[PDB]
């Protein structure tokens, strides 16, 4: 019969260094002898594999190194005939270099039908990069070597998981790759039933303090995803249903710094598919003490309030502010924001309290902000407590 043999790797043709791999040649049942060849460059010796290692067609590699990588092809002897060369197998090793960083230009979440741009970046200089989905595709083979390469994947498929992972390799050894980049998840949102976002203690945070988020949806979405407009990577956490009929997730970000301020959006999805829920109503996170100046607050007519009275707050400042903010003590919900008013020689903003209720009582603080970056607030105002009776 003498069919063309098949050459295949177990558990995969991509193996981290040191980890074991086993190849296998598959010919006829008349298989007497097994030849197995290597190849690493279009000019190398051939590097044929010795028969002391080809045991019943299975060439076992206990500890893979950057010697074993290359193109393999097997060929067996049967009926006084050497078989044809099997389809070549490319054995590739990973984990030799530090792992690069994969990112999505410009959006890590794209609407259904658009092709997103990806890029892997690294400090060290590599010859070329590889993008594998979890079918690998590389960049053009460069000669000098860049620090980052650009890929263009698309269009999107809502039924499949658009997970990606990036490698880097040297030009003189295109079969010896770097360590695996962090698993990047792409995402395609859509209808329906956008979840609800809530924050603790409040959307206005001070440095050093940490905040914990909560994304809730009555529909039983499996995992929840949250990201920032402008931010180029995502964060995923599988959501559970501790309550009867409501899925939730406690996104606990660490100590808050300047970089954490921004507009955050959450939306859910199911595990196996990538057809995700509609984006929830956005929640803005604001950081204090990140810009100069500190305003102080006053009242009118006084901090004693009777139910059925018109009271007005106001914050003054000497430094230029474009918008002012009013935050109530826990729990703060909106919080309020009105643009400034240049009442020489100060910048003020009246926060009216048009006819009051019993809920307008509590401790109130004020913040100043600019339009250079609206998510960065000034130092807090002196706390002004208000009582009602």
């Amino acid at each position: 019969i003498q069919p063309k043999p098949t050459l295949w790797a177990e558990p995969d043709s991509v193996i981290t260094q040191g980890s074991p791999v086993t190849l296998s040649c598959q010919g006829s049942l008349e298989a007497q002898e097994y030849r197995l060849y290597r190849e690493k460059k279009s000019a190398s010796w051939i590097t044929r594999i010795r028969p002391e290692l080809v045991k019943n067609g299975q060439f076992h590699i206990p500890s893979i190194t950057w010697e074993h990588t290359g193109r393999y092809g097997c060929q067996y002897y049967s009926r006084a005939r050497w078989s044809e060369l099997s389809d070549p197998l490319v054995l590739v090793m990973t984990g030799a270099y530090p792992k690069p960083t994969l990112s999505a230009q410009p959006s890590p979440v794209v609407t259904s039908g658009g092709r997103v741009t990806l890029q892997c970046e690294s400090q060290v200089a590599f010859g070329g990069f590889i993008l594998c989905k979890e079918q690998c595709l590389n960049s053009q083979p460069h000669a000098r070597g860049s620090s980052r390469a650009i890929f263009s994947v698309g269009p999107v498929s809502p039924n499949r998981r658009w997970s990606h992972r990036c490698y880097g390799y040297d030009l003189n050894s295109p079969y010896v790759w770097s360590s695996p980049s962090d698993l990047l998840e792409l995402l395609v949102p859509g209808v329906s039933k956008k979840p609800s976002l809530s924050v603790q203690p409040g959307p206005v945070m001070a440095p050093g303090e940490s905040l914990t988020l909560q994304c809730v949806s009555d529909v039983g979405y499996d995992r929840f995803v949250l990201y920032k407009e402008g931010e180029r990577d995502l964060r995923q956490l599988p959501g559970r249903q501790p309550q009867a009929g409501l899925s939730q997730a406690n996104f606990t970000l660490g100590p808050v710094s300047r970089s954490y301020g921004g507009q955050y959006r959450c939306y859910g999805a199911h595990n196996l598919s990538s057809e995700c829920s509609a984006p929830s109503d956005p929640l803005d996170i604001l950081i204090t003490g990140q810009i100069r100046g500190t305003p102080f607050i006053s009242v009118q007519p006084g901090p004693t309030v009777a139910s059925g009275e018109n009271v007005t707050l106001l914050c003054q400042s000497w430094r230029q502010f474009h918008t002012f903010l009013l935050t109530k003590a826990g729990a703060a919900d909106a919080p309020l924001r009105l643009r400034s008013i240049h009442e020489y020689p100060k910048y003020q903003a009246e926060f009216p309290m048009s006819p009051v209720t019993s809920a307008h009582a509590g401790t109130y603080r004020c913040y100043g902000s600019l339009n250079s970056d609206p998510y960065l607030l000034s130092h807090p105002s002196e706390p002004l407590e208000l009582v009602v009776s």
